C-alpha cells in the first residue's frame, strides 16, 4: 500500500481500482511485475491483462516467454505483430496457424514444444508475404548482369531498402522445365534516380536472366516477412502416432529474405514408415531469399524435408538429418496445370547433410533451378537413388551415397551432364553413377559393390577407382534407344579385376558404337580377355580406340635377343582374333626399343602372337609373341612392354 | 518504506535522502532496481547515475541494454571499460567512435542500429590495442619453427597468457612485396624460464619465418584488446544516402586477438554506385590474430568490405555478401613511403563469399602475404577480375567467377603460381584465367564464354573442360616479352571445337616457343587442320611434343587388310606440310597393330597421307594414307587408329 | 516489506509467512517466495530457513553469481533441465555432473578453475550402458531399419534409444585389441505381431547383427541436449599455482553433446611431456555430438579423444596448441575384459595442431567412415597426420615441419587416400604409406628426405620439389610386408639440385616391373631419375609410357639420305649392367611428314651419348633414324620421351 499482490491471475484481474501508479506484482506459474494504464492496449494474456478500468503492462526487457502466457491463443496474437521475441520455454498445445511477422525471432528452450492439433491436421508456422499486387513493365530491355532497372518516372515508388519481384514470359531455363514455368526474381533496392522521364533502379544483385520486352518484363512490389529467426523450434514429438496427432506442413516460408532456421526438431506429419502424402513438407521455402536450414532434424515426413521452390535466390542448408522422409531436400518445379507459375530456384548450396531410409530419392531437385551445388552431403538406405539431378548442371562435391535400392547417383530422362567430383558410392543395387539419360562428368569418383560402377551414354569418366561391380565398372548405354550417344572418354581409371564383373560393358542393344569411346591410361589389370562385355550386337563391332592401358602386370616387360632377325617372346600378350559378333577383335600394344646397335639393325615388328590354350584353365605365362627385323641379319638386344 | 519509488530519471536523480541501505526503484522508458553508494562511480547515466552525497548504481544480472542510457555518450563511457555485455536494442545516434575494450560483447535485436554522425563522416566501432613502446633484442637467432625465443634475463618481463610482437629488417616473402615490408609476428606466451642470464618464452604458435640477430630481430609487448564479440552490427541504415549520413571505416580493428564479427550489416560509406575513396573500409583487421567475420553483408562501400592487413594471423571470413564495394575482401600492403612497416598477413581463408559488382577485383591480395585460401567464394559481375592474386601461390578452391569485365581469375606483375582447383569461370570478357604474368597452375578447372579459357606463360593446364572461347581455349603468351616463358604441360583437357576459338594459341608476337609446351591426352575432337592457332612469327617454328590427342571421332579406327605389302586406308588423318610461317609443320599419330600372322608378315609404317581438298568445303572421310610392309610379300590385317 | 541487508540475515528470519515480499540486496541480490514444499537446496536458487525454503524467482537462466559455493552449483546442475551462466569465476573442488536437457553457458568473465589441492575431472556429462540385454529375435544384416526381439522382452519406447552388440569384431582396421561392435540407435517406430516386436530405428544398421554372434541389444540410460557454450577450464598461470585437472570434459553415453568455442588449458605443464588419459574432451558412446572451435593449450593427453561406438562426430575449426594429440581417435584395451565399439562417422574440418608432441590428427587401429577435411599440422614432434585405421580419407590438409612424416599410415594399415594434401618441410617425407599401400591423389610434398614413401596404389598428378633423396620411394615398412602395383601417372618430379625422380629400394624385395610411370614431368634428371639400391642382379624397369625426362632437343625433324639419318637430339638410356641400374632409352615417336615412293619402316639405332669432361654435353648426344629401304629419303619427325 501503494503495494498490490496476488496470488493467482484471477484475482489481478478481478481487482476493481487499479491506480495508475501501483506497484503491481503478481506470484505464481506466470508471475510477475505489471502496470496500469488506461492506454489502449492489445490484449493477449500474457503481456497485457485487462481489468477494471484498464490494462495491466507486463514490465520487462530482452525477450518475453510463453509461459507468461495463459493460452495458446494469446501467443498466436503476440506473435501477430512485427519486432517480437519470444521464447518458447514451455509445452504449447497449438490449435491454429502460429504467423511470424518481421524482425521476429521464436526462441525454444530444451523443454518448449510446439505440438500440432490432434483434431485437424493443419499448419504450424507460416511466415508470410505476399505476391505484388500490380506490376508495371520495364521501360527498356535489361540483360543478364544488370544493376539497374528502369521503369516510367511516377510508374511505382521504388523505396531504397525494401524489394522488388520482377517476372517475364521468357522460360526457366536451368534445366528441362517441362511445365514451361516462366521467369522470376526478387532483389533488394539500393539505388534509386529519375532522370527524363526514366527511374532508374539500382538493385543490390545482378540479374540472372535476360529480362526483354518482347517477353513483357514487369515489376512490382511484393510485401516482404524480412529478418526472421527461429532458434531450435521443436514441432511435435515422439509419440505422436499414438495419440493421432499430426500436422500438414511444418515451417512454411513464402517471399520471406532472411529466414535463417537454427537446429531444432521436426518429428511426425505421417505415421512411422508409412507412405507419403503430397505436400506435407516439413520446411517450405517459396520465393525466399538469403534464407537458410542449418542444423535441424526430421523424423517421419510425409514429404520433403526441405523444400525450395519459386525463384528462391541463395538458399543454403546445412548440416541437417533426416531419417524416413520422401526427400531430405528437394528443389521443386510447379504444375502449370492450372495456370502459370513463376520461378525456378537459383544458387542453392546443400552441405553437410546426412539423409537416412527416404522414401524416394535423399537429394533431389526437379526440373528446373540453376546453381546447385551438394558438398559433402552423404545418403543412406534410400528406396530410390542416393541423389537424383533432375536440372542441369548439377555438381556434387565429396558426396556419398550407401546402399541405395537403386542407383547412389543419377541424372533422368533429359537432363543433362551432372558433375560428380569425387563421389563416392557404396553398394548400392543397381549402379553408382546413373548418368546414361543424356551424359554425366565423372571425375576421380568411386563405386564399389553395385551391378555397375557408373551407367553412361556420353561424357567423361577421368580417374577414380571401380571395385566389386558384378556386372561390369563401367556400362556404355542409354536410358532409351532415342538418346542420342556421344563422345565418351576413359581416361585414368583404376578398373581392376576382382573376380566379378568386368571392365566394360558396351550395349549395343540399345545401338552403342564402341568407337565413340576412348580408352586411355587405365587400369584394367587382370581381366585378361575379358576386359569387355558386349551384347545385342548383330556385326562385330570396330572397338575403341585404346592407348597405353594395364591388362596385367606379369611379364610384362623383359629384354630379348634377335638371333637372325627373329626372337620368341615369352610374355602375357592377348588379343582377340575370331569375329563373333558380341565381341573385339584387337590384340596388345607392344612397345619396342632397342638396346643394342648392331650394324644390322632393321625396322622392328611384333608378328605371331600365340596364346596358350591349356585345359581346364589356360596359362597365359605362355603366351608368346615374336620380334622380328626388317633386317634378317638383326642381333639387336630390344626391349618390350606389353600394354593395351 | 524503507523505499523510495519515482516516476523518470530527472526526479530520482534530485532527491537528496539516499542512503546506503535504501532499495530503490524507477518506472519508465529505462526502469529499474537501483542501490545508492558513495564509493566512486563513473557516470553513464546507464547503469550509474551522479546524485547528491554519491551515485545510484542499476543493479541487474546478465547484460546491459542501450535503452536504459539516455544518450550515446554514456554509452561510449559504458563501453571504454573492459569486460562489458551490452545489447543494443534500440536506434542509437552516433557523434563520436565508439571503443570496445577486452571482453566485451557487442550485441544487436532486430531493432538495433548504430546511425553514424551526418554532421561529420567518421570511423564507428574501434578495437584498439597498441604496438609496443618499447622492444628488446633476441638473445639467439631464432628459426622459423621455434616454439620458443629467447632474451637477456631481465631484459621483459613476458607474463604467461599475454603477447609478444616480434619483428626483424628480413623482408616480408610471401610476394613481390615492392614496397619492402619487414616481418612482424605476434605471439601468446604461454611458458617462460630463466637460466644463466638468458629467459627462454615459450609461444603458443611456432615462428613463421627466421628471425636473426643479423637482422635486428627484437621483441617487445604489444597492448592487445582481446576477446571482443560483435553480434549482428547494424551499421547505419537505407536511404542514408538522402541524408547525406555516411562514415569511414566502419569496424576498425588494430592489435586484436579473437575478434569475433557474427552477422549483421554495414551499409553505405559511400553512395549507391558512386566511385571509390580510398580508406573506407566496412571493416579493418591490422595486426589482428585469430579473428574472423562470418556472415555479415555489406552494401555501399567505398573502399574493401573486409580489409586484412599487417601480421594478421589465422584470420577467416565466412559467409559474407558484398554488393557494390571495391574488393570484397583484400588483404593489404602497407606504403613505405613514409617510413618502414611491418607485418604480412599469415593463414587466411575465405570460405563460402559472394561478391556482387565490386568496381574492382571481387576478391583481392596485394604483393605480401603468405598462405591464403579463397575455398568456394564467388564473383558476379566485377568491373575487373573476379579474383586478384598479387602475392605468390595464392590457393583456389572450387571458386567461381562471372561476368567479369576482364578475367575470372588472374594473378598480375611479377606474381609467381596461383593455384586453381576445380575453379570455374562463366561469362568474363577476357579470359577465364589469366596467369600469364608468372605462370599457373590450372587443375580440373572451367572456362566458358570468354575469348580464351587460360592465358598462361608456364605450369600446368591439367584436366578440366573449355567451351565457347572466340580465340582459342588456351593461350599461350605472357604479359610482356620481358617476362620469361617456362615449360608448360597439357594434360587430359578437354578443349573441343563448338565452333568458335581454336584450342591451342601460341604467341609468337612476345617469344612464345612451342616445344616448350607438351599437349598429352587432351581431347581436341573436331577442329580439324585448325587446333592450333599461331600469329607473330616470321619463321615456322616446331611443335610442342604432342601424345595421343583427339582430333576426330569418326573414321579414327579400322582394320586394313595388306596385299602384295600394301594397303590403301580412308580415314580421318591429317596433317600440315606447308611452310607459312604462322603454322606448324605436323601430322597424325597412326598406332598400328597387327591381327593375323602371315610369315609374310614385315615391319609396318604409314605413308602417303593424302588430304581430299574438295570446293567450297573438303570432305575429311575421303583423307588417306597407305600401310605398307618392310615385306613386300605381306597379307597381314592391320589394325589402325587415329590420334594426334 | 521484508527486506534484507545480506544473506545471513535473510536466513535467520522465523518469521517467513506463504505470501510475502522477500528482496535480497548485495551481491547475491534478487526477489524470493516463502514455502514448505520440500525443496532441494543449493544456496543459489533455493535456501533452507526456519519454518522451510525461500525459492528465488526469476525466468530465464539462473547465474553462478546467485549461489554461495561450488557445492551449490554442483548441486543445481545435478538436475535435469537446467540453464546455468558462470558469470563469476567458480573454484572447484568436485566434479560437476550435467544432465539432459541442461546448458552451461559461461560469460566473457566466467571461469571454472580446478581444484589444486587434487587433480580431477571437471566436467562430467555421463550416461550408463544398459543394466540387462535381450537377444535379436532374427539376424539383422546391415542396411537394416528394423530390429526384433521376443514380444514382452524389453519395453521400446519411442524416443529412446537402444544400445546393440555382437561378439562380432570391429572391422575399420586391424582391430588388433580384437574390440568388438555395438552401436546405439532411437527408437522411432514399434510394431508387435505374433510373439515378435518389430523396432523400428531412426538410422540403419551399420553391421551385421548375427544370431551366430549373440547378438543383443539393451537399453542405455543417455544423457541428452547438453549445450557447452564457451567453456573457460583454467586459467594461464596455473602452472605456477600447480593447479591442474585430469580429463577436462569426460562424455559417455550421451546424446546431441555440443561443445561450442571456450578455452581448455593446463593439465600439464608447459611443453611437459604426457599424461595418459589426460584429454582435455573425451567423447565415449557419444551419439550426434560435437565440438566446435575451442582452444586447447598445454594438455596432457589428447584435445579431443572419441572412443566407443560414437557416431556422427564432428570436431571443427579448433586450434591445438602443446598437446599430444589434437584429435584422436581411440581404440579400448581389452587387456581387462572385453569391450565394445568403434568410432563410426566421424569428420574434422578446418583444425589447427601446433607442436604436438605425437601425430598432430591420429587414429588407432578401429573406426570407420573418417575423414579430415582443411586440417593443419605445424611442427609435430611426430607425424603431421597418422592413420592406424582402414581407408582413412584426407582432404585439402596440410602439414609443415613435421619431425618425421607430414602423414602416414601404420604398420598393417590399409590405403589411406589423401586429395589434394600438401606437405612442407617434414624431415622424412611428405607422404608416408609404405605400410599397405596408398592413394595419393594431386598431392604435393616439398623439402623432404622423399616425397612419397610408398609400396603400393597410386601417386596419380601433384608436384613434388626439393627431396634431397627422391620425389618418391618405392619401398615398404618391413620386407614381409607385400609390394602391390603401383601407378605414377601424371606427376610433375621436375629434377632442381637435389633428389631423383624414384628410388627403388631393392633392399626389401622391390621389384620394379610392378610399377608404371606414365605421363610424368620427370625433366631435368638426365641419366639420374631413378635411383636404386639392395640389388644383386640387374633388374627389369617399370613399364614406361611417354614421360618427360628432357626440355631441350627432344622436337624436330630430320631429312633421310639413302635410308639413314643422323639426328643430334637428347635422347638418352644406360646400356650397362651394374645391379643398381636399369637398362632403358629414350621413346623416340616417328612420324613421316613427306612420302617418297621409296618410303619404308621406320627405327631408332645406333645411340650415342656424349662423353664430355669434366661434365657431358647432351646436346651432342645423337640417334639414328633408319628405313628399310635404303633408297628412303622421307622427312621424319621425331619427339623424344621416356
Amino acid at each position: 500500500a501503494p503495494e498490490r499482490v496476488f496470488s493467482d491471475l484471477a484475482s489481478m484481474v478481478a481487482y476493481p481500482n487499479f491506480q495508475v501508479q501501483d506497484k503491481i506484482t503478481l506470484l505464481g506459474s506466470a508471475g510477475g511485475d505489471f502496470t496500469f494504464t488506461t492506454t489502449a492496449s492489445v490484449v493477449d494474456n500474457g503481456t497485457v491483462f485487462a481489468v477494471p478500468g484498464g490494462y495491466l503492462l507486463r514490465k520487462f526487457v530482452g525477450p518475453a516467454y510463453s509461459s507468461w502466457f495463459s493460452n495458446w491463443t494469446g501467443i498466436v496474437t503476440f506473435m501477430s505483430a512485427p519486432n517480437r521475441h519470444l521464447v518458447v520455454d514451455t509445452v504449447l498445445q497449438a490449435t491454429s496457424v502460429l504467423n511470424i511477422k518481421s524482425n521476429s525471432t521464436l526462441e525454444f528452450t530444451d523443454t518448449g514444444r510446439i505440438l500440432p492439433d490432434a483434431a485437424v491436421a493443419r499448419q504450424v508456422l507460416n511466415i508470410t508475404g505476399s505476391a505484388p499486387s500490380v506490376f508495371v513493365p520495364l521501360a527498356a530491355d535489361a540483360a543478364a548482369g544488370s544493376k539497374v532497372i528502369t521503369v516510367a518516372a511516377g510508374a511505382l515508388s521504388a523505396v531504397k531498402g525494401t524489394y522488388l519481384y520482377l517476372r517475364s514470359n521468357k522460360l526457366c531455363d536451368g534445366g528441362p522445365n517441362t511445365y514451361g514455368v516462366k521467369i522470376s526474381q526478387i532483389r533488394k533496392v539500393v539505388g534509386v534516380s529519375t532522370s527524363g522521364g526514366v527511374t532508374s533502379i539500382r538493385l543490390d544483385k545482378t540479374l540472372h536472366y535476360n529480362y526483354y520486352l518482347s517477353d513483357a518484363a514487369e515489376v512490382g512490389i511484393p510485401t516482404m516477412v524480412e529478418n526472421v529467426t527461429l532458434v531450435s523450434p521443436y514441432i511435435n514429438e515422439f509419440g505422436y502416432d499414438d495419440l493421432n496427432r499430426f500436422f500438414t506442413i511444418g515451417i512454411s516460408a513464402n517471399f520471406a529474405a532472411d529466414l535463417h532456421i537454427q537446429d531444432g526438431v521436426i518429428i511426425g506429419n505421417k505415421r512411422p514408415g508409412a507412405s507419403d502424402i503430397e505436400g506435407r513438407s516439413a520446411i517450405k521455402f517459396n520465393n525466399c531469399v538469403d534464407s537458410t536450414v542449418k542444423g535441424t532434424c526430421f523424423y517421419n515426413i510425409g514429404w520433403y524435408g526441405v523444400e525450395v521452390l519459386g525463384c528462391s535466390e541463395d538458399t543454403e542448408v546445412h548440416d541437417i538429418h533426416a531419417m524416413d522422409v520422401r526427400h531430405a531436400i528437394s528443389l521443386n518445379w510447379q504444375s502449370t496445370a492450372d495456370g502459370d507459375k513463376w520461378g525456378e530456384p537459383i544458387e542453392f548450396l546443400g552441405v553437410n547433410c546426412e539423409a537416412y531410409s527416404t522414401t524416394q530419392a535423399g537429394f533431389d531437385t526437379h526440373d528446373i533451378g540453376k546453381r546447385v551445388k551438394f558438398v559433402r552431403c552423404v545418403s543412406y538406405d534410400s528406396a530410390a537413388a542416393g541423389f537424383q539431378a533432375r536440372t542441369n548442371g548439377v555438381e556434387y562435391l565429396n558426396c556419398r551415397a550407401y546402399r541405395a535400392a537403386m542407383d547412389g547417383f543419377a541424372s533422368n530422362t533429359g537432363v543433362a551432364f551432372p558433375i560428380y567430383r569425387e563421389c563416392l558410392a557404396y553398394d548400392n543395387v543397381r549402379s553408382g553413377f546413373n548418368c546414361s539419360y543424356g551424359g554425366g562428368y565423372v571425375y576421380d569418383c568411386e563405386a564399389h559393390g553395385s551391378q555397375n560402377g557408373v551407367r553412361i551414354n556420353g561424357g567423361r569418366v577421368k580417374g577414380g577407382r571401380y571395385t566389386r561391380n558384378s556386372s561390369s565398372h563401367i556400362f556404355v548405354t542409354k536410358d532409351v534407344a532415342e538418346t542420342a550417344q556421344t563422345s565418351l572418354e576413359i581416361d585414368g581409371v583404376s578398373m581392376r579385376y576382382d573376380g566379378t564383373g568386368r571392365a566394360v560393358y558396351f550395349h549395343g542393344t540399345v545401338g552403342i558404337d564402341p568407337t565413340l569411346v576412348s580408352m586411355s591410361n587405365n587400369d584394367m589389370t587382370g581381366h585378361g580377355l575379358f576386359w569387355a562385355l558386349l551384347s545385342g550386337y548383330t556385326v562385330q563391332p570396330t572397338p575403341p580406340r585404346m592407348s597405353r592401358n594395364l591388362l596385367d602386370d606379369t611379364g610384362i616387360r623383359g629384354v630379348a635377343t634377335l638371333v637372325a632377325g627373329e626372337a620368341t617372346v615369352n610374355a602375357r600378350v592377348r588379343g582377340n582374333f575370331g569375329s563373333v559378333a558380341n565381341s573385339f577383335k584387337w590384340v596388345s600394344e607392344v612397345k619396342l626399343t632397342r638396346l643394342t646397335f648392331p650394324s644390322s639393325a632393321g625396322a622392328l615388328t611384333v608378328t605371331s602372337v600365340a596364346q596358350n590354350q591349356d585345359v581346364p584353365t589356360p596359362n597365359p605365362d605362355l603366351n608368346s609373341f615374336v620380334i622380328r627385323s626388317s633386317n634378317a641379319a638383326d642381333v639387336s638386344q630390344v626391349a618390350w612392354e606389353v600394354y593395351l
